[PDB]
């Protein structure tokens, strides 16, 4: 009776939030969408009720780019930096004069994966880079790097053809890689500079007080779900369960 769509495999929390869903008379089926493009236009069209995919900048812009959609975040899953990868150099302070970068196209990614490779050192963006940045605005490009926009998941299928490439952390696992250490460079995740890439599930405004959708997400921070998030992937991501007047801020502060 309820259809939660994702676009990433780390779905073991999910899976527990299934098994226990049962013991309360809740069907729940996990519907996978293959790229970021699908799951809010599915949620919107009653394919699905809720999708647990993206992250609250990313809704924002989906939301101004799509004025007749009402979806908002109904509780918050995890954090999951963002980080830049390379099958050629493995030292952030060494990338080659000329190399050849690959970050993800869409208006929020982009503009994060911008920020990243400042954070880095590799380039420096004009004092006011916004949560929606783009290549333009850099102010210095000192290692003549060709950066190159595509779409969030091919950054790491790139890694073959390019020096280094910034890779989603659900793209990177997709590829079978570590996110936690496979980088050679991880986005800082301790700080409120953070808050608009924390992940949500999100929901049709209409149904933002479904009680059945409330017992789904207060299963998935239970214990158990928790605990098989967990070991599922292990330090790569961190779990983040904001109050409801926390989410409403930061979605707020983002419109």
């Amino acid at each position: 009776k309820v259809t939660i769509g994702v676009a990433s495999n780390d779905t073991k929390a999910w899976e527990k939030v299934k098994e226990l869903a049962k013991k309360d008379d809740i069907d729940v089926e996990i519907k996978h969408f293959s790229d970021y493009n699908l799951p809010n236009k599915a949620l919107n069209d009653g394919d699905i009720d809720m999708n647990a995919f993206q992250h609250f900048a990313f809704l924002d812009q989906y939301k101004k780019a799509h004025k007749g959609t009402k979806i908002s975040a109904l509780s918050t899953t995890v954090l999951a930096p963002l980080g830049i990868y390379s099958d050629k150099i493995k030292d952030v302070k060494k990338v080659k004069d000329g190399a050849k970068v690959v970050i993800p196209n869409d208006v929020s990614n982009q503009a994060r994966a911008l920020k990243l490779l400042e954070a880095a050192g590799l380039i420096k963006l004009k004092k006011d880079f916004g949560l929606a940045g783009t290549v333009k605005d850099i102010t210095s490009n000192p290692k003549h790097l060709k950066i190159t926009a595509v779409d969030a998941q091919q950054t790491a299928r790139a890694l073959s053809d390019v020096d280094i490439a910034v890779i989603n952390n659900g793209v990177a696992t997709k590829a079978g890689k570590d996110p936690k250490n496979d980088p050679i460079f991880l986005e800082k995740s301790n700080s409120d500079a953070v808050k608009p890439y924390i992940n949500i599930v999100a929901v049709n405004d209409k149904d933002l007080d479904n009680k059945t959708y409330a017992k789904i997400v207060e299963l998935y921070h239970s214990k158990e779900a928790q605990k098989a998030l967990q070991e599922d992937v292990k330090d790569g991501e961190k779990p983040v369960n904001l109050s409801k007047d926390e989410i409403k801020a930061i979605e707020t502060s983002l419109a």
